[PDB]
This record gives structure tokens, sequence and C-alpha cells, in this order.
């Protein structure tokens, strides 16, 4: 049993990773300059809140959880660094919360944001009020519960994050791999590859990755993936595929093929190819999870934007 | 529910992985060219066994895993590669083995066989009949069970494998640091030393880095490891150390000195001082785990070599 030590624990990056470690169980302490709403919410869930930062705060911590905005001369940090307290910055700790859970990492230089949602919101449909991660916070649309109750835990994986590699997904996404981030792997295009196909081999070799065949890049890395896979896109050789595309106003129809399952007619609120490629995703990983076909479209068709 | 299936799974290396995923609870099938004892005892803890080698033992399969001692134009892994089945090296099932258990991976250049050896010792020492990986072999010594029934598994971790850095250990030793395997890592050591940072960090918040700080290149590290750690060696400044090393015959005796311990006088039948550091190691690992010095010193005192 140890206990967690946020240093700007109100931090709303930091807030909701505190939540989740309350939920599984460990002691949770943290320190803020400025009592607020976010603060109250944790310390009636257990945790033990300190008002400005002074060395003791630290104490009794097994870990240190440090945001972006927070120096290295902060009292607790140097007291935490002196004691060999070890010091964690907030994104590693983010990741790791996939590992206590059922971990859908939604991977892809483009597209991980509405993706996760999508996922999200079909979950929900299904009654699973999953937790989702998007850009660092961690929500449950309309949960009556505390952050990370659900066995879901679904998030953005990006690939210039440090802790990339640090996932342990059941499941993972990619939408596609693009070149805005090669600054990450020294500006070379091909490293950033390697590093996707490293990516997918965290995955378990019962776990699944579930791969946009229509862009050329992923379908390249497609041959070195040693894990179970299924692809979708418009490609005609995709397992998952969508077909007879068409409008009737500001929404999206489509038909969906998957092996061994009738077509099924869906909609979703939002334009463009790239949104029809996020819901195929979506589609993917909610029948490997065994959602039905009503959860699905009402998940889809529902989803605003 | 997943079936794997072992092409050669009478081969040496082999054969115990199949063994702990009956255990796991997996359906395994496998094929060899000769039935043997081992294929039989397999057969007789659940799996399906096949003589020769036909496209047909693939069928069914979730998984191939493939020896080093098969060929590409082997019918089932050319079955299986057309049928999407995913393809995996021996060596990587047997790094997977590792998140079902509570894993103690022994990493370092040198001392990795005597220290998982130890380890092994001391835990058999203490009642815990501990599943073990030196070159690639599981083993338990003495096991009246299937290999894998242990919650422990304890292997060694070669910087020089493929799957180094997809262990998923709870505790990881690292006993050395040297540049016997540069070449895997393009001949650079500074891209070596990296890779142990790396390693390390695949552990959990709340695992547990045993580090050689006799070592130069481990100290150097140590400031990167944003893991809880416990070190040890004669430097006066371990956690954990040895002192009043003599001799009475072939054995060495010394004084461990433990933090918040009092000191406990153990003996190995090995000699010199890396003998001394692979005691230590041990020590640190058991005392993290809770066994009595009784078992420890028993542990310690019977191993051979
Ligand atoms: C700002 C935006 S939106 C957007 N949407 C797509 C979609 S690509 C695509 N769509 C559908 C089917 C196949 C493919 C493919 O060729 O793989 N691509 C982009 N590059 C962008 C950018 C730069
Ligand atoms: C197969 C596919 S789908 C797809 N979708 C996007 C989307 S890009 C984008 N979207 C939304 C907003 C901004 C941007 C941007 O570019 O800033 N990009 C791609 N490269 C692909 C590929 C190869
Ligand atoms: C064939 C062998 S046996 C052996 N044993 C040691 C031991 S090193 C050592 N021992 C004790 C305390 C500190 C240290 C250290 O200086 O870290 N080092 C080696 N290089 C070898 C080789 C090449
Ligand atoms: C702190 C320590 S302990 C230690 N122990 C060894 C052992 S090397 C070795 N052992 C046994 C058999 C062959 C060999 C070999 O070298 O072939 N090497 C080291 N570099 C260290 C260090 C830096
Ligand atoms: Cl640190
Ligand atoms: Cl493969």
């Amino acid at each position: 049993h140890r206990r967690i030590h946020f240093v700007g624990i109100g931090g709303a990056g930091m807030c909701g990773i505190a939540e989740v470690l309350l939920n599984l169980g460990y002691e949770v302490s943290g320190s803020d300059l400025k009592a607020s709403a976010v603060t109250e919410r944790l310390e009636k869930f257990g945790a033990q809140i300190f008002i400005g930062h002074q060395a003791e705060n630290a104490d009794g911590a097994d870990v240190l959880v440090v945001s972006s905005a927070i120096n290295r001369a902060n009292p607790e940090v140097a007291s935490a660094l002196e004691r060999r307290i070890p010091v964690v910055p907030r994104a590693e700790m983010l990741a790791e919360l996939m590992r206590y859970r059922h971990g859908i990492a939604v991977a892809g230089t483009h597209g991980k944001t509405t993706t996760t949602s999508l996922i999200a919101s079909v979950f929900a449909a299904g009654g699973l009020d999953p937790t989702f991660v998007i850009g660092g916070r961690l929500n449950a649309a309309g949960t009556n519960a505390q952050l990370g109750a659900s066995r879901y835990l679904v998030a953005e994986a990006d690939e210039s994050d440090a802790s990339f590699l640090h996932l342990q997904p059941m499941v993972a996404v990619v939408t596609n791999i693009d070149a805005d981030h090669m600054a990450t792997y020294g500006g070379d295009f091909n490293k950033l590859k390697k590093t996707f196909v490293e990516f997918l081999h965290n995955l378990p070799f019962y776990g699944l990755a579930v791969m946009c065949v229509d862009d050329p890049v992923v379908r390249e890395i497609l041959p070195q993936i040693a894990r179970p896979t299924v692809t979708y896109g418009l490609s005609e050789d995709a397992d998952v595929r969508a077909i007879n595309i068409r409008q009737e106003g500001m929404r999206t129809w489509f038909t969906v093929l998957r092996p061994e399952r009738e077509p099924l007619d869906v909609s979703v609120n939002m334009p463009g190819l790239h949104n029809v490629l996020n819901s195929l995703a979506t589609i993917v990983i909610a029948t490997d999870e065994g959602i039905s076909d009503e959860a699905i479209v009402q998940g889809l068709s529902g989803f605003q934007g």
C-alpha cells in the first residue's frame, strides 16, 4: 500500500488523476495554493489536501506527481529528491492508469480526439459509463461515480508524448501516421514509423490492433504487427468497410460491412470521410467488445462534435 | 478465450512455455516431428499434440509460436500467414508470461543466471516454489506442479534480446551494465545505457528497481530512475551492504546491513565479490517480498553452483 502526493493537485490535468487513484484504493495527498471546489471534491472522496507548498506536505509520500507548472525549487519537490522519493511527471502517472483497467488506446496522428469521444459515446450507450482521456483530462460523460469506476479506460495515445511507449492497452487503434511530430524522432519519418510498430507490440498476444488501411503508411507497417488485427477503411480489402456514403442534412449516413455480420446502417452528425473512418474504428472496437448494434447506432448518431 | 499453437512443441525452449499457458487456462496445440516424453507430459496436462507438420495443424489457432528452428516454408507457418494468424517468436511469448505473474526480472550484463538461481533458491526455502527462467528454459526446482503454478516468475532479462523492453516486471534488478552487447545497439554504449533506463521505466510506480551501485555505469543512471529503488554493493553508501567478508573453506561468509534491520550473517558456496553482489541483490528482493531471515540464510547457503 502506497501514498501518492500531487504538487498542484487542483490543476485541471492533476485532479482527475488523483480521483482515479482514490478510486483504485491508494492514499492520495496533494498540495495547492488555492482551495477550490475541485480540492473539496477530492477531500470529500478521501484525499488529504494541503494549502501552500512546504516540504512537510511531501512527508510520508511514496511517490510525487508534479505538473509542468512546478519548479525544481519547489520545497516539496526538493524534499522528495533529497529523501529519494521518486518524482513522476503528470503525463506518466496518467498513462499508468491503463494498467489497472481494460485500456483502449486511440493512437494516430489525427482523429484521436474524435475517435475517443465516439468510442466513449457508444460504450455509454451500452451502459458502460467509461472513463476517457482527451487532451490530458479525464472525463466520464454524466457519470454519477468517481473517475475510474468503469472497467474501461479510453485514451488518446500521442506519439509525441514521452509515455507513448509505456501505455499497456488491451486494444490499440491507429487512425493514421503523419509527419507532424517527426521532431520528436530526430526529424526522421522512418523512425516515427518504427515507433508505431513498437507501440502496437506493447499489446499482449490476446489484444487487438485496429488499423486504418486507407493510410498508405499504416498499410505499409501492417505485415510487421505480430498481434491480432482488424483493418478498416473504404478500401475494398479492409475487414470493416463503409459503403453507400450519402447525406441527408449535416448528417452523414453510411452502411458498415463486418465479417460474418449483416450490413448495419449508421449515421454520424459530422462531415468528411475522415469522420467516417473514425466511426469505423469505433464500430470495430464496439463490435469486438460485444456491444449491441442498437447501442452502436445510438452512440454514433447522438454524438454532436 | 484463445488457442496457441506451437510449431516444434517438443523443442526444449518451447515445451515449458506450452505448460505455463496450459496452467493459465489457454487451449494449447502443438506440432512436432517426434513424439517424446515431453509431448506426452504436455498431453497428460491438456495439450493437443500433432506429429509431422501440415497446414491443418494450425487450423483453429488464434496465435502461432515458432522456434528459431523452423522455416518460413513450414506449411503451418505459411498457412497461418495466409489466414493472418499472428506468428510470434518463442522469445516473445516467453516474455509475455510475466504479465500474468509477480514478475522479478533479473537484468544486467553479467550475473543474471546466478542471481536468478539464488532468488529461486531463497523463495523455495520460504515455501514459494517459484517458476524461473534461465537460458530461455523454464524450471521450478523440484516442483510437484505445472510450470507457472507459483505466483512468482523470476527471469533473466537479456539486453541483447528483442523482447528486453517488453518485459512487465514488478521488480527489476540490474547487476551491471557492460559493453558486451553494444552490437545490438548500433555499437553505441550510450544507446545501451539509455536502454537500461527505458527498461527500468517499464516498472510501475509501485514496483522496485534493485541497483548495484558498485558499477559506475549503474550509479551514473541512478538519478534517471523515477521509480522506487534500493541500492546494494560494498560501497559504503549503498542501502544494502556486505561487510566483514571472510572465508572458511570454499564458502564465503559475510554480514549484510539492511535499513532498519539488525545485521544478518550469511554464507554462500561461491567465490569472488561478484557472487557476494549477487547474494546482496537476492537479499534485497527477498527482504522486499517479506521472506524470513531464516529462509534467506537457508536459500543462500544451500545453493551449489
Ligand atoms: C485538415 C485535414 S482533414 C483530413 N482528412 C483526411 C482524410 S484522408 C482519407 N479520407 C478518407 C479515406 C481515405 C483517406 C486516406 O487517403 O487515407 N486527410 C487529411 N490529410 C486531412 C487534413 C489535413
Ligand atoms: C486514412 C487517413 S484519415 C486522416 N485524417 C486526417 C485528419 S488531419 C486533421 N483532422 C482534423 C483537424 C485537423 C487536421 C490537421 O491535419 O491539422 N489526416 C490524415 N493524415 C488521415 C489519413 C492518412
Ligand atoms: C570474468 C569476470 S568475473 C568479474 N567480477 C567482477 C566483479 S566487479 C566488482 N566486484 C565487487 C565489487 C565491486 C565491483 C565493481 O567494480 O563494480 N567484475 C568483472 N569485470 C568480472 C569479470 C570480467
Ligand atoms: C558491479 C559489477 S559486478 C560484475 N560482475 C561481472 C561478472 S563478468 C563474468 N562473470 C562470470 C562469468 C563470466 C563473466 C564475463 O565477463 O565473461 N562483470 C561486471 N562487469 C561487474 C560489475 C561492474
Ligand atoms: Cl525522480
Ligand atoms: Cl506475423
